[PDB]
C-alpha cells in the first residue's frame, strides 16, 4: 500500500529502461538455474556459483563417460572435488596431480573425509613430467589447467599415460584476435597463466601429440558469466580479501579485472574438447 | 612462450587459490550457467547473456502455464511486451497486456507492429486493480513479477473476475520469511517503487480469499538472487553511463541501497512461481 | 458372426451414452498406466493398484532426492515398503516410526526378509514426541500421515530432528470449503483422522515450525482415483471384509464412503510439498 | 480430533484393509503422470476422460500420421479421437459408424471446431466401406472390430488403404476358450462378437494381406477402464435406470462381475500396427 | 585445388545419379550411428558392426529388463558376449546353452577372462531337451536361435524351465509369402537352419507352449542391413575366408548370398517378441 | 530339416565367419534406432535413404534454422536437404551447385512440392558467390567443400552471411599425410581435393573470419556410407556399366577398396558449426 499505481507508472516511464540496459529485452529474471536444479543451501553468490560448478562437473562426467572400474587421471586436480564427484557417480578410481602443495593436502583431506582414500589418490606432481608409466589410465581430463603449462609437453604426457583408445577431455581457452602486450601480461600477473594459443595452433599441438579430435563445444558464455561472478565478488569484498591475501594482490585484481573481462569478451573463446588416443 | 614455470604456478595457488573458493565455490572451474542445448549468444556482454536467460525463463513460464492455440491470455503487468510476443508466436494465442506506464505500453505496441502481430497482441495502459475488461473474458493469465507493485488482494480478485471458470493464472511473487525492519521496508519503495512482500500464509489467504485454488508452487529464489547480482554489477560497473542517462540522484540511490537490498533478499525473502486455478462449473 | 451391423448401431443409439456418463468424452480405454510400465502379474484390482503405489513411491524418491549414505526419517511409515524401496534405490539408511504395533512388526519382518535390517529401523514412536536427538537425519518425509496427528507438534518435532538444510517431504490434504459437522465427523468415524486445515492455515503452521516452502504440486486426482479404487473394492467384497474386520466396520464404510468421496471431490485438495529447514 | 493411541489401535485392527484394496503400501497410486494437467474436477468421469485423451494421444504417437494425409476412423464413435488427431497432426479424418446418434454427435464436433472440410463423419458399414480403392494413407479401428466380422472389415480396410500405409488396431483376444455363458455375456452386455485367439486373429490379418509390425499389451488399461465403468454403473443405479430403463441397467449390474473376472483371467487386449505392403 | 568447378560440374552431370541409385534420394552420408553413440575404436567394417551388435544387445536388455539377483537362461547362447553384457549391466546370473562345443569353450573362456565364472555358466545342451528342472529361471531369451530348432519343442521346454510370471524374449523370423523349394534349400545349405513359419502358425505354437504374447516389434531392416554387412565382408575377403574355411564353404556363400538377400527382402520379416509364462 | 548335431558341427567349423564379419556376437546390428519407422522396402538404397533422411533431420536440429530465415545451401545437389529444411522449419532456402543436371532436378523437386517461392536453386560457384554481402541468416556446406578451394569457399560464405549467422560444415581431414597414389584417387574417383589437416583447416576457418562453435566426429557414418556404396557397385556392376559406361565402373571397382582403407586409416569426418561474429 506504500505505492500507488500512478507512481509505479511514472517510475517505469522514467527509469524502466535501466532494466533493459542491465537484464536484456524483458523486465524479469533470467533462468540461471535449470528447473530440475535443487534449491541451494543459501542464496550467497558463492553458494550459487558452487552449484553451477557441480552441474558443470556433472556435464563433464557425462561427456567423457568414464565406465565403472576404470581409472581416471585428473590433470591439474585442484582441491579434488571434481575427482570426488566422478568417483562417487561412476564407481571409478581417480588419480589427481597438482603443483600446489596446499591444494593436494586439501584434496587428500577431502578423500579422507568421505572415506575414499582407496579410490582417490592425490599427489604433488607436474603434468609436464608425469610420474606414471605408459598406458596407466583409461581416461583423463585437464579442466582449466593447460593454461598454466607448456601445452605440447602436457599433451604428450597425457597421451603417453593414456591407454590406446582412451579419451582425454580438455577445457581450454583460445584467442580469436591477436592480443596486445598489456593483455598478455595480465594473463601472468592476474592468474599466473600463459596466453592461450590460436585455435589452429592448438589443434596442431593436439595432433602433434598423437591425438584425434572427436568433438569441440563452445562454453564461452559460461566463462564470461563465471568471470562476472568473480569480478562482482572481488569488488564487493575488497576489504575482506585485502586482509587475507594482501592489498597488493587484491588491488592488482581490482585494476586488471575490467581489462581482462573485455579481452575475454572480445578476443578469446573457451571450449570443451574430447581427444582420443587412437587404438591399433 | 610460457610466461610462468610450474614452481611459480604452484606458489600462486598456495597463496591465492582460495579467492577462487571464496567467490566461485567448492571447485576451481567455471559454472554451467547456460544449459548445453542453449545457443551460443551473439555477444558475451552481460546484458546479452542475461537477455538469453530471460527468454529461457519466458519459455519455462509458457511451458508451465501451457496456453492452447486459439486461447486469449491476459498479461497482467506486461512491461514492454516481449513475454507476450514469444507466447503469441510459440503457442498461436492472442495476448492482451496491461501496464500502468504509458512508455512501456507504447514500446509494446511498436514491438507488435514491428513483428506484424497487431491483431493478436493488444497492449493498453490500465490498472490491474481495476481492470476495464468484462467478466470471464480470458482463458488464462499471468502476473510475471508485477504483483509487488500492487495491492495483491485487489489485483487477484480482479484477475479472478476476468478469468473464465476453469482457467489458470500464473503468478511469480515474492514472500518474506522474516519480519523486515523499517529501513528494509522503505528500500522497497525507494529503490523498486514496490510494496513489501507478504508472508506465505498471508499470501495464500489472499489467494484463497480471491477464490483461487493453488495447483503448484516452485521456488525460483536462486534465479532472482542471480538476476539481482547481474543488475547490481551492471549498475556498479556503469555508474557514469547511467547517471548521464537517468541522473545522479537515481543512480546514487541504487549504489547506496543495492547492498542492503541484496542481503535482505538473500536472508529474508523467497521467490516462487505459483499456478492458481479459477474453479470450473 | 454373432451380431449384425444394424443390431450394433441400434445398441449405440440406445445406450452409447452410458460410456460417456462413465468413461468420459470418448468411447475407449483410459491410459491408466504409462506405456513404459510393465505388464503386471495379475489383473486383480489390488495388484494394478499396488504397481501404481510403487510408481507413486518412485516419484517421491525422485522428488525428495535422497543421496547415498544419508539417513532418512519416515514419519508415519506404515508397513515399510516405502522405506525399503528408498533404501534399495538410493543406498540410504531409513528410520520409520508409527503408532501401530502391527505395522511396525510387519515393517521389521520386511527389512529382515530383504536383508536390510542394518539400514532399516522401525519403531513405535510418536511423531509429536519423537525420541531421537536434534539434527539426527539428513531428510524426512510424511506420506499421508499428518492427518492423524497434531500438525503443529509433528512438524516442529520433524524440524527438530532434521539437520539444518534438510528437506522434509509432506503429502497433505487441505480444505477449500468450510466442512459441515457431519463431514468433519466422517473423518474420525471412517479414517480416524483429523480434518485438514486451510492452505493459508497450513503454511502458517509450516512457517511457525521454522520451515521454508520450496515446492507444492497438486495430486488431488491421484487421491480421488485411489479412494475410488478403495471404495470399489469395499463394495464388491463386502462378505469377505465383514468376515475379516466385522460387520460394524464394513457397514460404516458402505454408508460413508459415498458421502466422503463427494466431500473429497468438492471441498479438499491433496498436494506434495517440499519443506526445508534453513541452513546455517 | 483423535489421539495417537486411537490411531495405532485403528491400524492394528483395520490397517490391512488398505493392503487388500490398494496394494503393498498404504498410500496413493500414481494414476496420472506428474506432467499431466490438474483436471477441471475430480468426478470419476472427468478423470477417466483425461485418461481417454492421453490414450488417444498415445495412439496418434504410435500410428504417427503425417501432415496432409487422410485418416480413416473405422468405428469412429462420437468423433473425439478424430478431432484430436486432426488438430494435432494437420490431417483430414473420415469416420464411419453404424449409429446415427453417434454420427450426429460427431458431426457437431466437426462443425464446432471450424474444421468440417477436414473432419467427415458418415453412417456406413466397415464390412462394406463405400469408399474407393487406395483412398486413405492410414486408418485405425479403436476397439471397434469386436462388433464386426473381422476378415470382412480387415479386407475392406486393406482395399481402401494406399500401398504402404498402416492400420492401427486395438483388439482383444482370448487366452483360454470361454464357456458358453461367457460367450453369451458378450452379446447381452455389449453387442459384440467373442474375441478370437491370437494365432487365429493373425491368420485373419494375414489373409487380408497385412504385415504385422508391432503389438503391445494394454490389458491392464482395459482392466482399469472396466473397473471405472463398473463403479459408475453400480454407484449410479438410479440415474441410469431412469435414462436407459431397468432391464438394461439390471443386465449390467448382474453381468459386469462375471464379465470382469472373465476379462481378467481369460482375455488380453493389445494395440497392433498392420502394414499394407508397398509396391515391390 | 587439383580440380576445377567445371570439371566437378561435369562429373555430377554424368555420374551424379550413381549416388542416388546406391545411397538414396540425397547425396550425403547415412546416419547409421546415433549421435550419442561413442566413436568406435576403429573404422573396420567388423568393428562398426560389432558396436551395432552391442547396442542391439543393450536394447534386448532394456526390453526384457532383468532385475538384479535373477537367473536368466540364454537359449542358444553363441560365444557368450550377450550373456556377459547382461550380467554386468543388471547384476544377474546367466546360464547359456548351445549345441556347439567350440562356442561353449569360447564362452567359458570369455567368462574366465572377465572373472564372472560364478555368475556365467555355459554348457553344451539341446534347447529341445533342456537338462534343467522346472521353474528354474526367472527369465530367458532365444536370440536368433529358434530357426535352428523345432520351435514347439524349444518353446515348450523354455516354458517348462521358466518360473511362473517370468518372461521369454524371442528374436525370430517369419515368412510373409510362400517359399519355393530352392529358397527353402538355401536355409539349410547356407545357415543350417529351418524355414521360418508363418505369423499365425508361430503364435499358434507360442500359445500351444502356454505363452502369452505381451509385445512384438519389427526389426526386419536391421536383419536386412546385417546381411548386407555379412555379404560385403564375404565378397571382399574371398581369399582370406577360403584359406580359413575352405573354398567349398565360401563358394556356397558367394553363390547363395545374393538369392538369400532377395528372399529375405521380399518374403520374410524379423521381429522381437516378449512371451510371458502366466502367473498363478 | 536340420538336427541339433548338424547345427553344432556347423558352428564348430564355420561359426567364426560371423565373428570375422559381424563382430564379437552372433546376431544382428541395431542399424536403425527402435523409434525409426519400418521402411517401405528392404532394398539397400531404400534403407540407406531413410538413414540419409535421419541424417538431414540431425543437421536441421544442429544448425536450428528459425522460421522466416533465409538459408544458403552451398553445394546443394538435387535439393532434398533443402526441401526437408523448408517444410520442417518454415524457411526460405537458396541452393547453388556447379552441376546443371543437379540444379534442374532440384527445381523440379521444388516445383513438384509447390515450394518454388521458398526453394531457389541456381547454377553457381561457391568460390565466387553471386549474392550480396549479408544476404543470408545461416548456411551449410554438406559434403561439398572437398570439391572447392576451402579458403575461397569459406571466405565467400562469410561474405554472404549476416553478422551472427552460422555456417554448418561437413568436411574431411587427414590425420596422416597421404601417399601420391592415395591423393590421386581423390581426383580419379570423386573429382575431389585432398582434405587438409585439422589445424590447417581451422587456420583457414579463422582466416575466413569464422569462430568455431562446435565440432562432432561423424567418421563411422561416412565409412558405413562408403561400405554401402561399394557394396552397391560390386553387386550391380552390369547395371552401372550399362548406365555409366565400363570406364567409370571399372575405376570404382579398382579403387574403392584402396579408397576405403585410406578413409579408415588416414582420415576423419566431422560436422562443425562456424559463426560469423556479431557486431
Ligand atoms: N604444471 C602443472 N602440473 C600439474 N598441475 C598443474 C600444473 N599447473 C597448474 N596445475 C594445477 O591446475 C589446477 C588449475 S585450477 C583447476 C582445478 C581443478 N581442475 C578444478 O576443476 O577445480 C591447479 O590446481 C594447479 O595446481
Ligand atoms: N568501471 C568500473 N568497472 C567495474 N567496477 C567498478 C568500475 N568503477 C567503479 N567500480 C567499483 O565497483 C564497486 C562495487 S562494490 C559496491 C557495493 C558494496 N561494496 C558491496 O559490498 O556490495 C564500487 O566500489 C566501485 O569502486
Ligand atoms: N497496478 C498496476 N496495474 C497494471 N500494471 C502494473 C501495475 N503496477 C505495476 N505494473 C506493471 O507491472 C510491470 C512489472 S515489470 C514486469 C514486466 C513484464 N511482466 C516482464 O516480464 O517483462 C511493469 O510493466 C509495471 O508497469
Ligand atoms: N460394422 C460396423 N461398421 C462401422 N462401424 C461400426 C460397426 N460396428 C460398430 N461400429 C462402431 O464402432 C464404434 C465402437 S465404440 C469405439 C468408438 C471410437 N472409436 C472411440 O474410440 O471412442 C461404435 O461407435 C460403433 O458405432
Ligand atoms: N501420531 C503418529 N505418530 C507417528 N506415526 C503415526 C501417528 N499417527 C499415525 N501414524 C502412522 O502413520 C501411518 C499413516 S498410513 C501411511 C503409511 C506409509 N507412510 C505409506 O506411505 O505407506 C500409519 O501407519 C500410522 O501408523
Ligand atoms: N537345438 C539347439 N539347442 C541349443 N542351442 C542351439 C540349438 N541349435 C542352435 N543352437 C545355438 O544357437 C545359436 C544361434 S547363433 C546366436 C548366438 C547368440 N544367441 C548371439 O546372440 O550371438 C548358436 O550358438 C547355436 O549353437
Ligand atoms: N565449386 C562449387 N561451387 C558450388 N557447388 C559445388 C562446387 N563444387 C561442387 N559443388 C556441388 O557440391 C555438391 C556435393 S555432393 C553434396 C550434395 C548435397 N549437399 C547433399 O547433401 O545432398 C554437388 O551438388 C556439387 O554440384
Amino acid at each position: 500500500q506504500q505505492v500507488t499505481a500512478d507512481e509505479v507508472g511514472d517510475w517505469y516511464d522514467k527509469f524502466g529502461e535501466v532494466y533493459h540496459l542491465t537484464l536484456g529485452e524483458s523486465v524479469h529474471c533470467g533462468l540461471w538455474f535449470p528447473p530440475d536444479a535443487p534449491v541451494p543451501q543459501d542464496m550467497e553468490l558463492v553458494t550459487m556459483s558452487s552449484q553451477a560448478q557441480d552441474r558443470y562437473t556433472d556435464y563433464l562426467i557425462e561427456t567423457l563417460d568414464p565406465k565403472a572400474g576404470q581409472h581416471l587421471l585428473d590433470i591439474g586436480c585442484g582441491t579434488g572435488r571434481t575427482a570426488l564427484k566422478a568417483a562417487r557417480q561412476r564407481g571409478i578410481a581417480v588419480t589427481g596431480v597438482a603443483v600446489s602443495k596446499e591444494q593436494i593436502a586439501a584434496a587428500n583431506r577431502l578423500a579422507a573425509g568421505h572415506g575414499l582414500t582407496e579410490r582417490l589418490t592425490f599427489e604433488v606432481a607436474d603434468a609436464m613430467r608425469l610420474p606414471y608409466e605408459d598406458e596407466s589410465f583409461d581416461c583423463a581430463w585437464a579442466i582449466e589447467s593447460l593454461c598454466h603449462m607448456d601445452r605440447a609437453k602436457a599433451l604428450g604426457e597425457a597421451w603417453r599415460v593414456l591407454k590406446p583408445g582412451g579419451d582425454l577431455l580438455v577445457l581450454e581457452s583460445v584467442v580469436t584476435e591477436e592480443l596486445t602486450e598489456p593483455e598478455t601480461a595480465l594473463f601472468e600477473t592476474l592468474y599466473a597463466a600463459n596466453v592461450p594459443p590460436r585455435l589452429g595452433e592448438f589443434f596442431d599441438i593436439v595432433s602433434g601429440a598423437g591425438f584425434h579430435t572427436l568433438s569441440l563445444k563452445d562454453l564461452s558464455a559460461n566463462l564470461a558469466m563465471t568471470m562476472n561472478v568473480f569480478a562482482l565478488g572481488v569488488y564487493s569484498r575488497r576489504a575482506e580479501f585485502t586482509e587475507r591475501f594482501g592489498a597488493e594482490f587484491v588491488d592488482g585484481l581490482l585494476a586488471g579485472l575490467g581489462s581482462a573481462q573485455e579481452t575475454l569478451i572480445r578476443k578469446t573463446r573457451f571450449f570443451m574438447a574430447t581427444l582420443r588416443k587412437p587404438a591399433v
